[PDB]
C-alpha cells in the first residue's frame, strides 16, 4: 500500500515532496492535467502582473540559498516559471488525473479518480488550492476598455489589480465599500527602502501582547488623529472591527491589500517605465487614486439600478459600464467521507494549524492557510515540515494527535477568542504561524539562549521566515547560514525595527499611534507624498498606453465625475488643510538615535552591561525572559 498520496501539485506541495524524497519516503502525486490559474493565465498571455509579496517570503529556502541577492517583488512570470521548474523535477512522480472522492478510514484512505482508477494510501495530503470567481474575471478581462465607469462592491488584491489596469485608460472607479485595509508593500526607514514584511518583528509578542499591539495596529485601527493618514482623509475606508475578540494582534482573520506607493514605485521603475510595466510592475497606489479622485468611495447603501446600469450619488444618476463583485475563495476539496459514510464538512477552525482536520484520520491540508503579509511560501514551507514530520515520525504523529481536540480549542481561544467562525479565519500573521510550527516541530530558538545583542536582534527582529528555522537542526537547508548573513548585512541586522520597540516601551496605544505618524514619511498610507507625483503619474499613464498599444482620448473633461469627486472628498478637503509642517520628526530622530546605540553594543554580552541607554539596557536584559512566551496549544496534555 502507498505510504503517502499527495493530491494536487502546483506550488504548496513542492517543499513536502522535497522532504519526502530526502527521507526516501514512498509517495505518489495525483494532479489534474488542467493545471492551475497560473497555467490558464500563461496560455492567454495574462501573466503581466507582479506579486504583492516579497521574494524573500515568496520563494522557498532551498531556492533562496542559491538565488537571493537583494529584496525585490517578483513578477507573476518568475513565480510561474519557478512552479514549472519544480514540476519538471517531479513530473515522473505525478499521475495526471482528477481525484473525485476520498473515503477515509481508521488507518488508510480510498482515493477515487475521474478515470475510474482507485488508489489506497495510509497518509493523504491535499494541496489543491482554492477556487475564485475573480480568477476567471481576470482571465477574460479586456484591457482596452476606456472612458467608462466601473462599480466595485468588494476591495481586495484582485480588485486592486483590475483598478490598476483600468486607471490608465481614463476609467472612473466607484467603490461601494464598508472599508478596507491597504498597506504600502514597501516603505522607507530613514530613507532606506523596506518591504513591509521586514518590519514586523513578530517575536516581540512574547514580551507582551500590548507592546506588539502598539507596534503594529496603528495603521489598521483609527488610532491617530494625524490628518495625513488616509483613514482620516477618507473615513469610508474604515472597517468595522467589532468582531475582534482576541488579544493577539494583528488578529487572525484580518486581511490587507499590499500595493505600490507611488513614491516607492517611482524610486524603482521611473528610469525604464515601459519595460517595467511590460514585466508586470503596475502602479496600484489606491491611496493615490483616492487622492486624485480616480477612485471614489461611496457609502455601501448607495442605490444601484442594475436594469439601467446606473448608480445614484451626489444627486447624479451615473451610468456605469460594468459592475464587479468579488467572491469568497473556497478550497478545491473533493468529496471526503468520514469512515466512508458521513460527508466531511471543511472548517478552518476545526483543523489544527490549518493542517490536521480532527474529523479525519491521516489526512493533511497543505496550502489553505493564508499569510496576512508576505508570500504563501513561508506558510506552506513550514506546513510541509509539519506534515513531513507527522508522516515520517510516529512519535510526533502520536504527540500531536493524542490531545488534538485540546490543541485546537487552546489555539482557537488564543487567536479567535469567543468570536464565531468567519470566512477569513484562515488568514494568519506569517511570523506567528511560522513560529508556532517551529515550536511544534522543535526547530525554534530560545530567547533565554541569546548571549549578545546580536543574538537578541536575530531572535526578535530578524523576520520569522521559513528559512530562519532551517539554519541548523532537523530540517536544515544548506546555504541558509550564508543566506541569513547576507540578509543581516543588507538590513543592518534589523536593528531599526528592534529600536521601534525600544522607542515605544513606555508609551500607551495613543502615544504610539502619534509616534508612528510623527515621521516625515510614516510607513503606511501617508497622503503627504502623493501630490508631488502627479506629473509622474501622467508620464506613467502614457507609458502604460504605449506598452498596451492603446489610444485613449484623455481630453474630454468629465465635469459630472468631478462633481462626484467633490462630494466624495468633503472630509479630505476639511482635514488635509490641517497638515502642518514640522521642525522635528520624533520617530525619525528616535529611531536614528536607537540604531546608534544598538550598533554600538552589537557584540557586547548582555551580562556585561545616560537614561535612555539605561532603560534600553534594562529592556534588553528583560528580553532574555519574556513573560508572554506561553502558547498553550504547543503542550502535550
Ligand atoms: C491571481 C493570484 C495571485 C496570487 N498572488 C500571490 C502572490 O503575489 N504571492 C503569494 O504568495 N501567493 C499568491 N497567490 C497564491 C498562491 O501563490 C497561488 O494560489 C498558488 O497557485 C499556490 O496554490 P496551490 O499550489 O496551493 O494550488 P494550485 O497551484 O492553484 O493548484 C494545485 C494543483 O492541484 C490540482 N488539483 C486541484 N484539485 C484536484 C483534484 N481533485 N485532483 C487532482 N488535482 C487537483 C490543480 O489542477 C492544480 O494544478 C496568488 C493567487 C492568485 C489566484
Ligand atoms: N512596525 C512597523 C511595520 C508595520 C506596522 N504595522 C504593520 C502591519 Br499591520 C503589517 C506589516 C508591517 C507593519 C511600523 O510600525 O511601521
Amino acid at each position: 500500500m502507498l505510504e503517502v498520496c499527495i493530491i494536487g501539485f502546483g506550488f504548496s506541495a513542492i517543499p513536502l515532496v522535497r522532504e519526502l524524497a530526502r527521507t526516501q519516503t514512498e509517495f505518489q502525486i495525483i494532479s489534474a492535467e488542467s493545471g492551475s490559474v497560473w497555467d490558464r493565465l500563461s496560455e492567454s498571455g495574462r501573466l503581466d502582473f507582479s506579486l504583492v509579496s516579497s521574494f524573500q517570503t515568496s520563494f522557498y529556502s532551498f531556492d533562496l540559498v542559491r538565488d537571493y541577492e537583494k529584496d525585490y517583488y517578483p513578477t507573476a512570470k518568475q513565480f510561474y516559471e519557478m512552479h514549472e521548474r519544480w514540476r519538471s523535477v517531479y513530473e515522473e512522480k505525478i499521475i495526471r488525473d482528477f481525484v473525485t472522492k476520498i473515503e477515509n478510514f481508521k488507518d488508510y484512505s480510498l482515493i477515487s479518480t475521474r478515470s475510474g482508477k482507485t488508489y489506497e494510501a495510509k497518509h493523504v495530503v491535499l494541496a489543491t488550492g482554492f477556487d475564485r470567481l475573480m480568477n476567471t474575471f481576470l482571465s477574460n478581462f479586456d484591457n482596452h476598455v476606456s472612458n467608462k465607469t466601473f462599480v466595485f462592491d468588494t476591495m481586495g488584491d484582485s480588485a486592486n489589480l483590475l483598478i490598476a489596469k483600468l486607471i490608465p485608460n481614463n476609467n472612473k472607479i466607484i467603490l461601494r465599500t464598508n472599508g478596507f485595509t491597504a498597506l504600502d508593500q514597501e516603505v522607507q526607514v530613514l530613507g532606506k527602502p523596506f518591504t513591509l514584511d521586514q518590519l514586523e518583528s513578530p517575536n516581540f509578542r512574547y514580551v507582551s501582547s500590548e507592546l506588539y499591539d502598539r507596534l503594529m495596529m496603528s495603521p489598521v485601527y483609527p488610532r491617530t488623529v494625524n490628518p495625513a493618514v488616509s483613514y482620516n482623509q477618507f473615513p469610508l475606508i474604515r472597517r468595522d472591527f467589532s468582531w475582534v475578540d482576541s488579544k493577539s494582534s494583528p488578529p487572525n482573520g484580518l486581511i490587507a491589500i499590499k500595493y505600490w506607493p507611488i513614491d516607492q514605485y517611482y524610486y524603482h521603475f521611473n528610469d525604464d517605465l515601459e519595460n517595467y510595466i511590460s514585466k508586470g510592475y503596475l502602479l496600484n497606489d489606491i491611496a493615490m487614486w483616492l487622492h486624485t479622485g480616480k477612485v471614489i468611495l461611496v457609502p455601501s447603501d448607495t442605490p444601484i439600478n442594475f436594469d439601467k446600469k446606473t448608480i445614484t450619488y451626489a444627486g447624479i444618476e451615473r451610468s456605469f459600464h460594468q459592475y464587479v463583485k468579488g467572491d469568497a475563495e473556497q478550497p478545491r476539496l473533493p468529496t471526503i467521507l468520514i469512515n466512508g459514510e458521513t460527508p466531511f464538512e471543511y472548517l478552518y477552525r476545526d483543523t489544527f494549524m490549518g493542517v490536521i482536520p480532527q474529523r479525519l484520520n491521516n489526512i493533511y491540508f497543505l496550502g489553505y492557510t493564508r499569510p496576512f503579509t508576505g508570500g504563501l511560501a513561508n506558510i506552506t514551507e513550514m506546513q510541509s515540515l509539519f506534515i513531513h514530520k507527522l508522516i515520517t515520525q510516529p512519535q510526533f504523529h502520536q504527540k500531536i494527535h493524542q490531545n488534538l481536540s485540546k490543541r485546537i480549542t487552546a489555539y482557537n481561544q488564543h487567536y479567535y477568542g469567543a468570536a464565531k467562525p468567519r470566512k477569513h479565519d484562515h488568514t494568519v500573521p506569517f511570523g506567528f504561524y511560522t513560529e508556532d510550527i517551529a515550536r511544534l516541530i522543535g526547530i525554534h530558538y530560545q530567547p533565554n539562549e541569546c548571549r549578545s545583542v546580536r543574538d537578541l536582534l536575530f531572535y526578535y527582529a530578524f523576520p520569522n521566515n521559513a528559512f530562519k528555522y532551517r539554519l541548523k537542526g532537523e530540517y536544515a537547508v544548506d546555504g541558509v547560514d550564508e543566506l541569513i548573513q547576507k540578509v543581516n548585512d543588507k538590513h543592518d541586522h534589523y536593528a531599526q525595527v528592534f529600536v521601534q520597540a525600544l522607542s515605544i516601551r513606555n508609551m500607551n496605544s495613543d502615544e504610539a499611534a502619534e509616534w508612528d505618524h510623527s515621521a516625515r514619511r510614516f510607513s503606511f498610507n501617508d497622503m503627504r507624498h502623493k501630490e508631488g507625483y502627479r506629473a509622474f503619474l501622467d508620464t506613467y499613464l502614457k507609458a502604460y498606453r504605449q506598452v498596451e498599444n492603446i489610444s485613449v482620448d484623455d481630453t474630454v473633461v468629465d465635469e459630472e465625475w468631478n462633481f462626484m469627486v467633490k462630494e466624495a472628498c468633503q472630509v479630505r478637503d476639511k482635514v488635509a488643510p490641517n497638515i502642518e509642517e514640522k521642525t522635528h520628526y520624533s520617530k525619525d530622530e528616535d529611531v536614528n538615535k536607537g540604531i546608534r546605540l544598538i550598533l554600538s553594543i552589537l557584540d557586547s554580552d548582555i551580562s556585561s552591561l545616560c537614561k535612555f541607554e539605561a532603560q534600553s539596557i534594562e529592556f534588553i536584559r528583560r528580553l532574555l525572559q519574556p513573560k508572554n512566551y506561553e502558547l498553550l496549544f504547543i503542550r502535550e496534555s
